[PDB]
């Protein structure tokens, strides 16, 4: 699961990893955390 501290973060994240990059690389960008799914940080 990708946990983002903002909606803007998700928007940027999702589009970043939509075309290019990778989940983690894009999460790093937006401030989102690529987690498993047991918890969900902000």
């Amino acid at each position: 699961k990708s946990c983002c501290p903002s909606t803007t973060a998700r928007n940027i994240y999702n589009t970043c990893r939509f075309g290019g990059g990778s989940r983690t690389l894009c999460a790093k960008l937006s401030g989102c955390k690529i987690v498993s799914g047991t918890t969900c940080p902000k």
